[PDB]
């Protein structure tokens, strides 16, 4: 019985390869993949990306699905993906594809205990803009895991979370907790920010964090950090309805 996160790697998921590079691609991988065995599945896409980074989608931009639910999560980074469409000419059972390379955001319908990718909901070309809570959470929340594990978290964190884009940003702090747990924060102790509004909030409980602090040699484009993983109350300013968190104050 093959699980539902099984069949999206099965349908969906091509990291033994970098790209589609031959026109003929979309017609080997839709037949091995047994994506032409009841009928010629019209169109198809596959993601040329490590399962890990198609995995962490799940813990990025939360967006509607299609079907109206609110299970999808559009990827922060362009990814190498390939469209194959049914040609006009092909009969089954042998399925005729044109196979179609491009660079795109994701869209993935993420279900389970783990969370991981089991639709593909949609790819999206550059570029987009973003609420002060979407950006608070692309800064600054990492829920997909428990901590870091290495002195290189920040490195790829920092890079991937767009944070080293223009220039290194100097300091940024990641929460590894659930988003529920994040946005409770701002119905919990209220006090003044640093910049002296009183719209902030100091959670009552310790909280897995990660601290990402450029080192002092770090110079752009090659930016590096230093990471430093902790527990500690954060501090989080909150703003509009919902009421959520829209800054990383501090945390203490
Ligand atoms: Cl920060």
């Amino acid at each position: 019985k093959e699980t539902a996160a099984a069949k999206f790697e099965r349908q969906h998921m091509d990291s033994s390869t970098s790209a589609a590079s031959s026109s003929n691609y979309c017609n080997q991988m839709m037949k091995s993949r047994n994506l032409t065995k009841d009928r010629c599945k019209p169109v198809n896409t596959f993601v040329h990306e490590s399962l890990a980074d198609v995995q962490a989608v799940c813990s990025q931009k939360n967006v509607a699905c299609k079907n109206g639910q609110t299970n999808c999560y559009q990827s922060y980074s362009t990814m190498s993906i390939t469209d194959c469409r049914e040609t006009g000419s092909s009969k089954y059972p042998n399925c005729a594809y044109k196979t179609t390379q491009a660079n795109k955001h994701i869209i993935v319908a993420c279900e389970g205990n783990p969370y991981v990718p089991v639709h593909f909901d949609a790819s999206v070309g550059p570029p987009g803009k973003e609420t002060a809570a979407a950006k608070f959470e692309r800064q600054h929340m990492d829920s997909s895991t428990s901590a870091a594990s290495s002195s290189n978290y920040c490195n790829q964190m920092m890079k991937s979370r767009n944070l080293t884009k223009d220039r290194c940003k100097p300091v940024n702090t990641f929460v590894h907790e659930s988003l529920a747990d994040v946005q409770a924060v701002c119905s919990q102790k209220n006090v003044a920010c640093k910049n002296g509004q009183t719209n902030c909030y100091q959670s009552y409980s310790t909280m897995s964090i990660t601290d990402c602090r450029e080192t002092g040699s770090s110079k752009y484009p090659n930016c590096a950090y230093k990471t430093t993983q902790a527990n500690k109350h954060i501090i989080v300013a909150c703003e509009g309805n919902p009421y959520v968190p829209v800054h990383f104050d501090a945390s203490v």
